[PDB]
């Protein structure tokens, strides 16, 4: 590419692994949602909470393939794999699998920082500080302020209702 | 009459006793609502769910007894049969009685739509399409989605409450 | 399920099918997008063509997954295929691809409405009405019309410029 | 200085030698941007593009020389030397040279940062990072689609005509 | 002091211990407050609840200290203790504390008042009373309201999220 400076073949093909992560995270927060959309579920505001999540991660994805192309790079699509459950049980169930998921995509986060890092991309190194590193810490820091209240509230039937209803 | 095209004796017919029907359905909820308003039952987000849904079955028989004018079809009225119960439970007991009512409304949507098919009446086809089948498929899964909640809550005193309150 | 009337199964397993058709879609046309905002591309106006078409896709699967959960059907996913390319050539042959895919979606939504009607589904087929057919019909002739303007175009360079200048 | 800390005099004099060659580089936009202000050659949105980056390099070295007083560091200038060519030829040779002259500082900044990690120098890191690394990086970007569109359209008088008009 | 007037040495150290014991409630109040903030305890409204106290108890101090100066004396600060507990168990064990806290202070408020009557300082008096006194007596109040409707909640778990959703 006649722009492209400083930007190595393993952090492009790092940043093509990536944007796949975050495409199968929203495709996973697409099924939770959905499932807490089910008549025998019918948990509101659980499912907006993971259909707004799926956006996110969405963008974040655009985002990435957007840097990409700015630092000359090329974008390699993958088929993204179904999510591993088709039901996700209660919302302490589902809460438990996001925070997972979230920090999967964290450590990935932190594993192409390190890569940028050993590379000597500054410019990667800022764009994921800019975008992504905070963004992934308050995140997983809500869930597990989440999890608690969950776990505190478990009476399970009328707990999760109170966490949908007052929280969520 | 000057205007009747295309529509059939047995199509006129049902759409009269659909309109049975509904005002059957607008009295049951007439009766649901003002139990709900009962000093000793109390639970005034029922008593409303139940209200605005008689209004809305009142409005359905309307608009089909103008479809029948439009159409050149004559409205024929038969005595409306009281509602099943004079009491009516609990606030499942009633969903569940509602989510019946509905279905068997929606059985006779789709019957009087078979019929028109097989008359091939395009504009009852449409008019049934546009006007009632949607909203009868949107309000059972409400009720549904409602039933699953009210079952998660049943400590079936505080639940009552806690549905009535941060739900209806 | 308590809501489900009227779906068959065989209308169940083939929206699941649509959902995956809709999400492949919508993938296609975010691998378009991002090719046509490569720095030895560059065609800012086919970019946002192509990625307005991926949201509508998306958005076209949102519902048919809204549609399943109301009428009691249960989500299934599968493995989302990557994109049949991963480079797009001129806008014309990006162009071309794109009338494909959506006539192949057209196809798949006019089977459904086939299936809906052999299962006596009016509730299906006035939702595919609505939403689906429509939308469709109108997409394709877009598209044809952009087709013959770029073909008329091709001095191919200055042509290609012209019409992402002054038309999208 | 009574203020400096962990500022060493290396980056101290490389920050100099920055801002003489952000200065360097603003003095060649402002040659440029003259040039298409040209009677015989007189494309206005060429040199307002050109004109506008002088603006910018310009309020780099401000910004450079401005952190060099806030970390206790001494300005000191040098002489500037006089843009590279007297007459820049087309939009294309001008875009190109541009191009070229922006991945130099680039680098620049690239070899300053790699020497501020070296130094461990946190806030000048940061200060890179927040201020001209990513508006480098756009920049660059920038050009490159602009160069890709005036090459697709060399009839080189028409196409360098409608870029000027369509484009800039 | 030129301008010290029936202002005693007593009172003015009295003032200083006053100050200190201010600004340890301060303290105090920021650990309970980011305890609540914990992903482990996760209890906003208790953490708000906390915070706006220290803000209040600094602002005594602060009045305290330019009291001191209006009446001549000197501001003598001493160190800070560190609060009694690091982690502050349940909503109501941290509600416990705080009421033996405002009563300490409260006590020591009566203590300087009284003071202040053996000297015959009406300003002294006045500035307690206009500042200090009712303020004491309306927090320990709320604070008792809140002990009895925590303890009346205590289904620990769901009472204590409870309150803190519905009262904090
Ligand atoms: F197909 C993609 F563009 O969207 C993915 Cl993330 C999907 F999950 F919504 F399917
Ligand atoms: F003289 C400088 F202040 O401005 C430089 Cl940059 C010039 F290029 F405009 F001459």
């Amino acid at each position: 590419s006649q722009i492209r400076q400083n930007y190595s073949t393993e952090v492009e093909a790092a940043v093509n692994r990536l944007v796949n992560l975050y495409l199968r995270a929203s495709y996973t927060y697409l099924s939770l949602g959905f499932y807490f959309d089910r008549d025998d579920v019918a948990l509101e505001g659980v499912c907006h909470f993971f259909r707004e999540l799926a956006e996110e991660k969405r963008e974040g994805a655009e985002r990435l393939l957007k840097m990409q192309n700015q630092r000359g790079g090329r974008a390699l699509f993958q088929d993204l794999q179904k999510p591993s459950q088709d039901e996700w049980g209660t919302t302490l169930d589902a809460m438990k699998a996001a925070i997972v998921l979230e920090k999967s995509l964290n450590q990935a986060l932190l594993d192409l920082h390190a890569l940028g890092s050993a590379q000597a991309d500054p410019h990667l190194c800022d764009f994921l500080e800019s975008h992504f590193l905070d963004e992934e810490v308050k995140l997983i820091k809500k869930m597990g302020d989440h999890l608690t209240n969950i776990q505190r509230l478990v009476q399970a039937g009328l707990g999760e209702y109170l966490f949908e209803r007052l929280t969520l």
